């Protein structure tokens, strides 16, 4: 059947190491697992079958006893390991003490869950899986190497620091790749990063399972250029396999895990398509006294160890003609000159099989010490070894590994442990070794970014879409997933209101530079520097020296008999009026305040009410006495009246009105209603005042006055008829309005003020 | 050491029944397993203990052979299975020839892990994850139920049936939880439907995890309605407990699966917490013989079944005084009138496990008659019983089960089913029972929406946002799974295209009703039916009649001695200049093209240089056949080339102008330079004829017609000084263009001929 080591002793120690290969998935039934591996292998049953002879010479380890071991073949699979677990318990239905726990993940699951049964201790070296961490269900099991936990968040920092978003993840069936992933999605998808697709693929699946992956990984090429490789050591080589095999040169950057490391028989021969890879190490330096153990063995002298002659003529092509393993199928023949020092490898996890058998070697140590602290042996309360109390002693057995530094065994049968982020590269022609360029311990991720690209055109960033941080245009994602948006830009009214989101302000308001905030619109008003108002204030200025001048001269002509017909403060009143005409005019150029309002309103209600009531009232009083001034007085104090009500009931305030959402001007709060009325009671007056036109209009005076007066009505009233249009069409409005009241200001003097005095001084 | 349930034969087959609960969390260790089991036990052990006595009674089903059993306690846990089956094949390290399997799937499992390694055919009764349809790792497993992938694709069913979207999720940890949230997950994420949250716990956890995950439950309350439970029994029992205890009375609406069924042990006391709950039971009918042959069971006689006297001091609470184990922990005694009858209820899934048997003693059958057709009985050859034979015999075997039915296996070693759909209810007062409102059988899922929420209210559907697709209302996707949309509308100028991108209408469009599609916003004309235009028409018109009129009047009076000062002709050339001015305004208001415009911009451009020219001809020959028509004629000539020229830089046509994307306009070709050419050349022509007319003033003439030129051209320069600005403010041109030149025209039409009219009228 399956051939077993042997080492007959006092106390036995099992192990299961990966002899051969797994089973090729046709042969999985028959489980006849195939070819012989030498780290994985060889390497490691020396490894124990030294390291035990090491302790049995030290007389400070289990004085006077013998440590024996019976080191059997897991072959990488549940399956085989079972039943050899089996094989190992079948004494319990020598005794055995404990065993060094399987590589595998899912293996060592299977085989704890079958020795808990009988209170076997099982210690790992490389089960690295979470899931056995959990004691309530895996009580006996113990490692010396730290938990996968660690390992994602190492890949989880790695590509962090290089701006990778849109990977994608292969994982490989079973326990460890697939709690790995599930781990490294967690703290992945909840930070920042995007799994593309999570695949799996068995380690021995055939070529076309690894075709048919590669071609799902190649359909998201262009973008997601990095794989999370969640994998064990074949996988990644079907993965390389099928990367040549369907002509890749090497697109993908591969983003290993422990179980790919620094082992050089996932990349022989397929070392193009690989470079560039990063893989996650434990740290473990190479253990010198093995070294120099191993390399002076021969197959002739070697005969403890029954898989040493078949991995002798597996490594060196060749045959032993002279020892049972002939193995014809080589066709050469091997002389004695061929050594294991050419080509020599000591794997990274030799370390921890060292320090896995010392723990357990540690721990029956202080059992004895405890149990029989007199007795330095076998003393008989310790013969019927109980499993329980070597498991409690062995939970907190402190040594010194043969690293150096020292081994301790946390509340989950963990072990702290460092990290050494390999980086596969092409140091020579024809030549590729896997290089050193970071490391990982509790959180810190040092890792130099020259010996790994050793330029700046570094992989293309697996980056779904390119950042678009760039004013307007933000980021929309429609149903696809997190990572990948469709940039696009808002209108300028709108701000970016967050990296999703960007609102538009109020009315009054606009996005500052880059669309980073909001500002307010600068208002403006009516500048005092511009061509229009520099005219306006001129023409009034021109205006009241003329009226001005008008009224010095009626003063000194006080009484001179010819106008002594019409009142005197008549041809006051009027010029009174025509005053405050030019002053409201003065006063509509200005800032906008509440008193500047009032001011406005006061004086468009009262001017036009001031001069045309001597209207009136000569064209009544020509048609008695003296009360024209207090008929004159009675109209204007019920225009004051009515114009004191519209300011009750509209206050001075100011407001910046939006003609539009880019420009904003502060205006007052004369409304429509509210302008209309003294509009309308100014044309109640110049109705009345036709309605009393037409003798007045007829009958001529002394200086045929009357007749420039009827020309001075009918220019005022179409003057003010056409007026309406120019207000309220153009979106000047103040202007017209200023330019209206003065001009009708300077009508009504222009056709009676200049005859009169004209004639007088003739 | 745990008891068995021998029973004699030459051919032995095992069973795993879970007669006990499982081990608690704090004993988990001691593999100490709780309390007793009806249904899931005893009630199974003796099905299979009265079958097997059934088949050893039939001579036409395995003839001259006794069918014996070996019957283990499994406590529902795996590592006590895991004994158990390592007993059971201690033989082999009288054989068992094959076991009838766990019914937890991870039970199952790792039970099956340890057989197949002996080539043990084991068939499961309830196992239903899709982990165990491989078969290059459970070779040696069958079953009588289908997969859950069914159970999955109903439960996907019954959630899109009811328009489930944001469901919550909850799973047993295990196999068979895990992997059916796993496919439900997938499948459902697939087609349309949604998870809040998916969350695990162990079957056996305590309280605290419970109330836990019912607080996370809770967390998402308000829209996740609807909790899909691939569960246990005791994980729903366990949620029940915890609502019960944390006051939630009615806020769920549990999905159960095949593991709650329709079991009155996950609902007993706690039926008002699980009212309204929705579960998936395997579609078994119950075995009349089983029951007759059970409820005439008595402690007194049965001693083949080491469990029943515990079981019948547990079910009726008392001590059997008259038997070893007396238990007098509990305090009455079993009057010899307790029977079974009452309350008993039968699992449901007790078809499956006589299936089971009977597909093992058929398999068994077949194997015995190929092997040895001759021998009626056992054989030589089969003495050594091969497991790789039996299953070969087993995985083509087809028998009529105790339903009536066809038990075969597929290629997967499954066997096809058919689901039901129970829902719990309260029958009537505080008497709650599990009522079926449906089946589900390969992708056919019927129902009876009225037995289930008899009326329009059902359970508030699971949807994390309302249908946001409301009128212009878009849809915007937040951090989280696609399936919470916020509402957000955008603006009336864009429409809805794409529930993730509402693109706006270019310039020129408007969004229809559904704002599904830009609706081209039709353009307004000159709008002929209104005022303002009934206005300007009967002005044009009057102005007209008025123009023919005078035309008529010199027409009679062509050389009357009163009109002989004027040119005969500058009269009726300053006529015509009026009356296609006239012409020019009743067309300046129509629709425009190239057979109005064309005229329109020729009419405005002509007629203020004919009329004027020939004005100011008139003035200067006041100041017969000679310079004058010729003046007049090359006036016209340049002014006509201007015109010409601008129409050859401006060919007419028509621009649908946008003052605002809200309406459109349409106007014929116009520039600033096509009014301002025209209008600087007018210009400088009323400033050089104004100077004219002013130099005219009062001087002798045909009825001292200088005056009345004069002021009505001095209007005229008023006019032409006074609505330039008008044009150039206010948005209209055409009307008021129309209204203006109307009138100023009408400002000519009387200076000229009043004279003429009053002279022939008087
Ligand atoms: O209505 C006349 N033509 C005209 C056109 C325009 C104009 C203004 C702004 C933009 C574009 C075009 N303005 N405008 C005008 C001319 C004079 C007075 C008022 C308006 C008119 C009236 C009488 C005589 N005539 O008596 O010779 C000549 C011409
Ligand atoms: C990308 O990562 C590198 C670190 O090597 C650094 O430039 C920075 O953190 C990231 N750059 C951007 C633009 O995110
Ligand atoms: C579910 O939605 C469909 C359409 O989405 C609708 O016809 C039906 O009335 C809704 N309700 C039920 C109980 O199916
Ligand atoms: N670390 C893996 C085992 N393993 O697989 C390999 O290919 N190398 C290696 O160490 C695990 O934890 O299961
Ligand atoms: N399909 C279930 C079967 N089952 O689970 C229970 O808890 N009861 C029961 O019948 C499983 O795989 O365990």
């Amino acid at each position: 059947r399956r051939v077993v080591a042997h080492m007959p002793g006092d106390i036995i120690i099992g192990a299961l190491f990966s002899v051969h290969h797994q089973p090729t998935v046709d042969k999985v039934h028959e489980r006849k697992c195939g070819a012989v591996r030498e780290q994985y292998g060889i390497q490691r049953v020396e490894a124990m079958l030294h390291t035990l002879e090491r302790i049995n010479s030290d007389p400070t380890l289990l004085p006077n006893i013998t440590l024996g071991c019976e080191i059997r073949d897991s072959c990488w699979h549940s399956a085989v390991a079972l039943e050899q677990s089996i094989e190992f318990i079948r004494d319990s239905l020598k005794p055995i003490v404990g065993v060094i726990g399987p590589g595998s993940s899912s293996v060592a699951i299977q085989v704890q869950n079958l020795l808990q049964l009988f209170n076997i201790p099982q210690i790992a070296y490389s089960a690295t899986s979470m899931d056995l961490s959990d004691k309530t269900l895996f009580k006996y099991f113990m490692r010396v190497v730290p938990s996968d936990a660690q390992q994602a968040r190492a890949m989880v920092d790695i590509v962090k620091r290089y701006n990778w978003t849109y990977v994608s993840a292969v994982h490989t069936e079973g326990n460890y790749g697939e709690s790995g992933m599930e781990a490294f999605k967690d703290m992945s998808a909840k930070e920042g990063i995007c799994i593309a697709h999570s695949y799996k693929i068995y380690s021995n699946a055939g070529e076309q399972s690894f075709d048919k992956l590669l071609k799902k990984l190649t359909s998201h090429l262009p973008k997601a250029r990095v794989v999370a490789c969640f994998c064990e050591g074949m996988t990644v080589r079907g993965l390389l396999m099928a990367m040549r095999r369907l002509g890749l040169a090497g697109e993908f950057l591969l983003l290993g895990s422990d179980g790919w490391a620094d082992r050089y028989d996932v990349t022989d021969g397929y070392q193009r398509e690989a470079v560039g890879g990063i893989t996650i190490k434990l740290q473990s330096p190479d253990v010198k006294w093995f070294d120099d153990y191993y390399l002076k063995l021969r197959p002739e002298t070697n005969l403890r160890n029954p898989w040493f002659q078949e991995f002798w003529q597996h490594r060196f092509q060749c045959r032993l003609e002279g020892f049972p393993q002939e193995n014809s199928k080589y066709n050469k023949t091997c002389n004695s000159s061929l050594t294991l020092k050419t080509h020599h490898v000591q794997d990274s996890k030799m370390g921890f099989v060292i320090n896995a058998i010392y723990s357990m070697a540690y721990g029956l140590h202080n059992m004895q010490m405890s149990l029989c602290p007199g007795y330095a042996g076998l003393c008989d309360a310790m013969k019927p070894i109980d499993g329980r109390k070597l498991l409690e002693s062995l939970m907190k057995t402190a040594f010194t590994g043969v690293s150096g530094d020292t081994i301790l065994f946390d509340e989950n049968g963990d072990s702290p442990g460092r990290y050494e982020i390999m980086n596969f590269k092409e140091m020579g022609k024809d030549y590729f070794d896997y290089i050193n360029v970071g490391s990982w311990d509790n959180g810190e991720l040092k890792m130099d970014d020259d010996e790994v690209w050793s330029k700046k055109s570094n992989i293309i960033r697996s980056v779904c879409s390119e950042p678009c941080e760039k004013g307007q245009i933000k980021v929309i994602r429609k149903g696809e997933v997190s990572c990948c948006w469709t940039c696009t830009p808002c209108k300028e009214n709108e701000y970016v209101f967050d990296e999703y989101t960007c609102k538009a302000c109020q009315l009054g308001s606009w996005p500052t530079d880059d669309l980073t905030g909001c500002d307010l619109i600068p208002v403006q008003y009516l500048r005092w520097g511009d061509p229009e108002p520099i005219a306006a204030v001129v023409f009034a200025c021109l205006g009241l020296l003329a009226t001005l001048f008008v009224t010095v001269v009626f003063i000194i002509y006080r009484d001179t008999p010819v106008v002594k017909s019409s009142s005197r403060e008549l041809c006051y009143i009027i010029l009174a009026g025509i005053c405050l005409g030019y002053l409201c005019t003065f006063c509509l150029i200005a800032k906008p305040k509440q008193i500047y309002c009032y001011l406005q309103r006061i004086g468009i209600g009262l001017s036009p009410a001031m001069s045309y009531s001597a209207l009136v009232t000569k064209t009544n009083r020509i048609a008695s006495a003296c009360a024209q001034l207090v008929i004159a007085f009675i109209l204007i104090c019920i225009q004051l009246g009515i114009i004191v009500a519209l300011f009750i009931m509209e206050p001075p305030d100011i407001m910046h009105d939006y003609p539009s959402i880019r420009e904003v001007y502060l205006i007052c709060n004369t409304t429509n209603l509210g302008v209309v009325a003294p509009l309308g009671y100014n044309g109640l007056l110049i109705l009345a005042c036709t309605f009393y036109a037409f003798k007045t209009r007829n009958v001529p005076a002394n200086f045929n006055e009357a007749k420039y007066i009827a020309f001075a009505m009918y220019t005022t009233c179409i003057i003010w008829l056409a007026f309406v249009p120019i207000y309220f069409g153009s979106n000047y409005k103040a202007i017209t309005m200023c330019f209206s009241v003065s001009l009708s200001a300077t009508v009504l003097l222009g056709c009676m003020f200049v005859p009169k005095v004209y004639i007088i001084l003739a």
